């Protein structure tokens, strides 16, 4: 219907839509209360009018008010003000979508448990539809998904999938070897997932016995191979290998580019070398939107390599860690859910208001990586990251709905969703919260695409503001340098001193800027500019920052003496800074806050 | 302060405290909105008055209303009416505590992430205090805890703890063998947890290397032993072994009593026999409040056995699965957190209003099992079970805070709570929700004890109502029989036909009663009595139901032909039925609903 105003879907940076929230909040509560009253309306209230006017009641209600006042005082002292339109330039945190907020409080009054359809039939239908909406967002044709408590656990679930799947060929040899007849042990440890799944579903009556011999039994966990991840992986990946049983020792880091994307040359070397030693590859993780720089792995190149290695009898499962960037795929989808051709992107984005200025905002590389996600076996996606849905809500998508049979337990809508997932009890309110967002904002250019676009355009205005931003702090001149052009909406940057060639000193300078632009120094409620900070250390980044550190004047020797570069990171998730005029209101306020802060660092 | 009215802490079975909820809800929102406005009050609202009167805004706000109306219609058609005071006799579900509801919606407006202290400093302090409150509820003197996404994942975390801990002796031999000098391999696989932890903390600079050789590496997962659980375990336990890497094959079920409690004679046989084969015991799970019958394992007897086996060089880790019954421990604690002596229980409970009638409600066996929980290494406890806190919120407690070093990652309040836990991102609103409940209701007889007591007394009135409850359905006479005396607040029961000796037929009768007392038959909004149902099948219960099935007239041959008994279960969590007069209002309404329903089954 034409174009949706995103400004009506947030409470506001200055509570501009606070009466809208409060009025819809109360209307929903009233609808719940009316529902309670008219279940068995012949029942009289067990709580008497006299009991609600008693002193026992007032003393308990007053103790309750004291506790709520203590919570309120603490919340209002220390919580971070990332609701602001253009002063918060840090972590993956902004405002959340009002329809999600409203639906969550609404559903929580029913307190349905989604682990079993009987507890809340409607929140369980909603979660099923959410999973299909995840699969359609990923362009899967017979996929599935469900809400996971968070992205860390959704990653662990993907490794649960890959680990059990890779063990299935061995277990078919022990239970019904007819299916894997004439196949070498190396051939078994390199069967494509579709083939493993087509053979598992073919052997109807023996699936339970095959699964009983799979990695579920505890056996062959070192036989199934190495787990390959970017060297800058999210630390949940170490925890996933640890927990799932393959162990920390079965994790191989793949070096990243000077754009902090997995090096596909390095990936080929490690995979092919491992095949020479006949050590299988359990799987490869492609990161769409990395935690510290917003980089997008060339998932296209990763799957293309996998197609080229199957000719040489090498297969790897691909899991996409799109916890951060997963909802971003909506920017490429038209209202019929077809991926928009790259040549037509700027025209569709102008027609749908995704981007205000008609120029390139997304590279064909990022476009091609997002398109190739449909070829991966499974994806982690966080509704509470770029879905703008309140914590806590992660997600997983699987390419073939039949894969859930490799983890299912019995010992359409599932009667026990806890039978098809890693976790147990789940709030139906979380499902209602995600469903509301997906149904106010369709998962394409007509809805979420417009929200992702505003985030990306806001990130690009800040990038250009930081590029060539210079300050005069006494006799010293401090310059700003962006790390790399953003693959998504995250902009990293550093402060350095002109003429100073000491990298340890620049890391002190950026650590001092961070201290003043965070809760470390001062009251966070009085801070005029807030950001985050991360260390690019040689143990984890290698020399991938070296090209960047050299561009600023530092030598390869200064790089090794410091061992690291401290960078400031801004995951620009505010939806308000895409309009250049609105950004220009906050540009002087940002520079002014940074001036005051630099002048404090040097006195 | 004297006694708290529980009736002021719930919205109500008939929304009697709905204005209280709505007024406190709005007061909290207003406090949040005022906080937003006065962060940088010099900033003007970026959303203009003209934009909020635009047609773009109205069309988006109206589409939002359409979506909320769709959610409302679906919620109000299928959700379960367990808010009712005395018509819902089923799953672990009633009303939730209003202070939790209020605090959750309040905190969600800030949307803090508890995985890192920086995201929300106050919700992270609240979760730390919650963990200490968990530890004090368990009478641990230097314990710890944190909120887990649910109880299934909290169980998986306990197995992560035990699995890594059991592997530590082997890994000390490979990194710093001085600590475990002169110790046989069997001695290493039977070192007490305190000793493993005292030796790990002694070896300061090598802890990281020792951990790198622990089960985190993936090695020795079959060497660490068998995981012993009750034969009626919650299915999350199978999933836990599967996921954690020891495998489904390393799980040994221990038979249960005719009270459906773990048979400590059978436990001794299996543990001692395993020691003859020098197969270690990874750990034993004691269930405090089982899912299907509310049974309480004799945790005292389990730990006492462990003390007797350490003389013969056998040690086992004990994890308490108190997801359901964990908050029940509050009924035994006085305001100084000392466990009340059993002889003084009825007197303290009368003084604090925990029980209305001064009689035995809790057995010394259940009392002794709850007291012995303080000797276990770790406990699963669900705030969203008998803590009356909304989904989704589980919990874990550890006896020694130093145990978290066996799972910690760096690769007082933690700066990264995600470094000390199994999961990743966590809603600070969940912490505020639990903290609010713990601070309106102290975790002893002055608070939660009064709520647990009302639940237990309500369960006991229903037990006595069902005992000797007979119906005349045509020429047939249908009788009600309770399964066993409740160890807690869960009452199982069956309908049977007088003179009918067909167990398969009784299982049909109880399946037909369930169908009419659930969403299966009819509109759930029109159902006058709701319950749940479960099957006691020989593969999982053995012949533990045989004594019960014989008491009703069935033979051991009928038991084997049916293979199972279908029982109805009522986890009496309503807080309204402890007053006998109030129960007597709903007794005729229950019988009437059951009469109508039986008369439908037979026509």
């Amino acid at each position: 219907k034409g174009e949706m105003n995103l400004n009506a879907l947030f409470i506001g940076d200055k509570a501009e839509n606070g009466q809208l929230y409060k009025d819809l909040l109360i209307d929903l509560v009233d609808e719940h209360l009316g529902w309670r009253q008219n279940y068995m309306p012949q029942d009289m209230p067990v709580i008497s009018s006299q009991e609600r006017t008693s002193k026992s009641y007032e003393k308990t209600v007053n103790h309750m008010k004291d506790v709520l006042n203590e919570i309120s005082s603490r919340m209002r002292t220390h919580s971070v003000p990332w609701h602001t339109a253009g002063r918060y330039w840090g972590h993956m945190n902004s405002e959340t979508l009002m329809p999600s907020l409203l639906a969550y409080n609404f559903a929580m009054l029913w307190n349905g448990n989604n682990v079993a359809y009987e507890s809340s039939p409607a929140t369980s239908q909603m979660e099923e539809e959410v999973g299909h909406e995840f699969a359609h967002l990923m362009s899967y044709k017979n996929g599935w998904g469900h809400i996971v408590a968070d992205g860390s656990l959704a990653n662990l679930e993907g490794l649960w999938y890959a680990r059990n799947i890779k063990s299935l060929p061995f277990a078919m040899k022990e239970v019904k070897p007819e299916l894997v007849a004439g196949k070498s042990d190396w051939e078994l440890l390199n069967m494509p997932t579709k083939e493993i799944m087509d053979l598992l579903e073919s052997a109807e009556d023996e699936i339970d016995e095959i699964k009983a011999h799979s990695a579920r039994s505890g056996k062959h966990l070192q036989a199934i191979g190495k787990w390959l991840v970017p060297q800058t992986k999210h630390y949940s990946w170490l925890k996933a290998a640890d927990i799932i049983g393959i162990g920390l020792d079965q994790v191989i880091p793949v070096p990243v580019d000077h754009n902090y994307r997995m090096d596909i040359n390095e990936l080929e070397k490690i995979v092919r070398g491992l095949a020479e030693e006949q050590i299988p590859v359990l799987g490869v993780v492609g990161v769409v939107g990395s935690t510290e720089e917003g980089a997008v792995d060339s998932i296209d190149k990763i799957i293309a390599l996998r197609d080229e290695l199957m000719k040489d009898g090498i297969y790897y499962y691909v899991h996409v860690d799109a916890a951060y960037g997963g909802y971003g795929r909506a920017i490429f989808l038209d209202e019929d859910n077809n991926f928009i051709p790259y040549e037509d992107l700027q025209d569709v984005h102008e027609e749908y208001g995704v981007f205000k200025e008609k120029k390139e905002h997304i590279s064909r590389e990022v476009y091609d990586a997002y398109k190739a996600i449909e070829l991966a076996e499974s994806v982690t996606i966080d509704p509470h990251k770029m879905g703008y849905i309140p914590y806590s809500a992660g997600g997983i998508v699987i390419q073939d709905i039949r894969m859930r049979d490799v983890i299912s337990y019995f010992a359409d809508i599932p009667a026990l969703l806890g039978a098809y997932i890693l976790e147990g009890s789940k709030a139906g309110a979380t499902a209602a919260s995600v469903w509301a967002a997906h149904h106010v904002l369709p998962l394409n250019v007509a809805g979420y695409g417009k929200l992702i676009g505003a985030s990306i355009e806001g990130s690009h205005h800040f990038y250009n503001f930081l590029n060539d931003l210079t300050f005069k702090v006494g006799d010293k001149e401090i310059e700003v340098h962006t790390l790399t052009h953003p693959d998504f909406n995250m902009v990293d940057y550093v402060f350095k001193e002109k003429g100073n060639d000491d990298l340890v000193a620049m890391n002190k300078l950026n650590h001092d800027v961070y201290d003043y632009a965070s809760y470390v120094k001062g009251n966070i409620y009085n801070n005029e500019f807030i950001t985050s900070h991360t260390d690019f250390a040689i143990p984890d980044y290698g020399n991938s920052p070296l090209k960047f550190v050299n561009s600023l004047g530092f030598s390869d020797e200064e790089w090794n003496r410091a061992g690291k570069v401290t960078v400031l990171r801004a995951a620009v998730m505010t939806p308000y800074m895409n309009d250049k005029e609105e950004f220009d209101v906050y540009a002087p306020k940002i520079q002014a806050a940074l001036q005051e802060k630099l002048e404090q660092i040097y006195d």
